């Protein structure tokens, strides 16, 4: 459940938090809207556990594996299992245009996985485009009922570390690895005006990832369904934005702040980008592809 | 309004956040379950002010002034024009024993005062701990049709600088300025097992003061409602506890974790603490009085 009736936490033995000792001295970690910037270091995950599950917390988690990056699922499923909200309930929803090739991934107890059969589209950013409409036609069919949380990522990905109850929040957007200390006027925005996803160069709070946001089931239906019919009005138009629905997630969020900013540890490339010191857990990162081959 | 749609920001021009620079190096400016802690440098109160404000926000500010209490009430109004939420709406809520002493204090617009009468109790302790079933009794009768959010607190006190939104959340505590740096053994926690406000020495966050908290007018409808109930078992079982409302307060937010917590920037004694190189900002201070003599 979310905003219900909240019992009392249980006796817990934990070191007291130090009012006059940052919890980080080389990060931000709270936000200028005071939305928690979510580091290794800023959290009790045993407090967070205790108050996710006495609500009776289950996570949705979405991800898309239309034509051939149904080779992503065991890989992301196994993973997912190690890692992802583990001792909470979860409901995966795959989304696929084949799912005779879902692999069969043995579930912990407490989790379940739904097959969603979708269309493909032949163009890799119309595919990436629409889970945006995707997910939204699927808030009525299923989430509004089925979680109270939802989280939408990538396929072409595994979890390495924790991603749990810490990220859940009515909004979330995760920095992207390539821009997390990187000038607004770097940031990859749309900047041409004729797009709904335009953003001008002085303006901009941070470059968050498509590949990993989330949110209450009310809040991502109104991301979704926002960045759906922005991209329509773009299509109506003739034009198509830079980094298409990351695009539209981007403008989404600077005009609607997130509630919590994941670090770039829960969206990570150790190939393009190393182990920075700054990263004291790689939670969520890219697996290789041959990114040309795979799309087409 | 609380929790309704929530429209677009409008475009804003504002020094981007640094993801690589801590906002604060010498404090926590995050609880380890993810409640920001509300210090000058944490906020762009800019950007809190359009979301409030586009969602209508509504603060009521509960006070008592009882017996020879209502001595505090002008320089409490006074300053609290200067300072209060200041552009959004108010409502005061005066609660006296003598409503033909409440000054006349000239309110700006939007803002609105109520006097509400109730009866003295003798004792200082039953006035200080009776608040909490008034306040309790109060958010049927007037607070959830007229107000978003409740803000608590002593009128022995006067605004110095800004109080506004940053420290609007579904439930806040205040750190109490005797204790901000002390070790949670020092914190004086009500330690008798017998009383319902008994914390055992090795739990406990921090030590809130009894003279700042608040929250949604349900989340201050819970806190005060078992306030109220836990100070009436220990009655009937012949124990009050060693700080009264403030001992109770204290087992409440440490069971129930708030979602933000106010630095003591917002509760202050200049008198007893100086002015630290901590504080940037004093904002809610505590005026002299002869304890004794006012309290009799
Ligand atoms: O044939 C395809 C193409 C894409 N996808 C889905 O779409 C997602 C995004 O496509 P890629 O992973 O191929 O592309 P990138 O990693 O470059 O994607 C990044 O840029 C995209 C926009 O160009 C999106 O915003 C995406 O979330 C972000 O991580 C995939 O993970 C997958 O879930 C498929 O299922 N099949
Ligand atoms: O004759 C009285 C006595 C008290 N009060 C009210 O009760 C509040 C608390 O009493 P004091 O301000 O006299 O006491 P302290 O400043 O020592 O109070 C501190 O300790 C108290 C418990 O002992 C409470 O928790 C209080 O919120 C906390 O600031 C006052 O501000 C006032 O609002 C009156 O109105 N009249
Ligand atoms: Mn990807
Ligand atoms: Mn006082």
């Amino acid at each position: 459940a979310i905003g219900e009736f909240m019992v009392s936490l249980p006796r817990m033995v934990y070191p007291q938090p130090k009012v006059l000792t940052p919890c980080r001295k080389d990060v931000l970690v709270v936000t200028p809207w005071l939305a928690p910037i979510v580091w290794e270091g800023t959290f009790n995950i045993d407090i967070l556990n205790e108050q996710f599950r006495l609500q009776n917390t289950t996570i949705g988690l979405t991800v898309f594996a239309i034509k051939k990056y149904v080779a992503f699922l065991k890989l992301f499923l196994e993973t997912a299992e190690k890692h992802f909200m583990v001792g909470h309930r979860v409901h995966y929803y795959v989304f696929t245009d084949q799912p005779a090739a879902v692999p069969r991934v043995t579930l912990g107890t407490g989790r379940q996985l739904s097959v969603l059969e979708v269309r493909a589209y032949k163009r890799w950013q119309d595919v990436s485009m629409r889970r945006m409409e995707m997910i939204s036609d699927f808030c009525e069919r299923r989430f509004l009922s089925e979680v109270d949380y939802l989280v939408c990522v990538d396929v072409d990905m595994e979890f390495r570390d924790h991603v749990g109850v810490e990220i859940l929040t009515p909004l979330f957007g995760t920095l992207h690895p390539g821009f997390y200390g990187s000038s607004r006027e770097a940031f990859t925005y749309e900047r041409r005006p004729q797009s709904q996803a335009y953003i001008p160069k002085d303006e901009g709070d941070f470059y968050y990832g498509g590949a990993f946001f989330g949110g209450s089931v009310q809040e991502v239906q109104r991301l979704t369904r926002a960045c759906h019919q922005a991209m329509m009005v773009d299509q109506a138009n003739g034009i198509e934005a830079v980094w298409h629905d990351e695009s539209h997630l981007n403008k989404y969020l600077l005009r609607h702040k997130p509630t919590k900013v994941l670090s770039p540890e829960y969206l990570w490339d150790q190939q393009l980008l190393g182990w920075p010191a700054v990263l004291r857990k790689l939670r969520f990162t890219a697996v290789p592809k041959n990114h040309q081959a795979v799309r087409n």
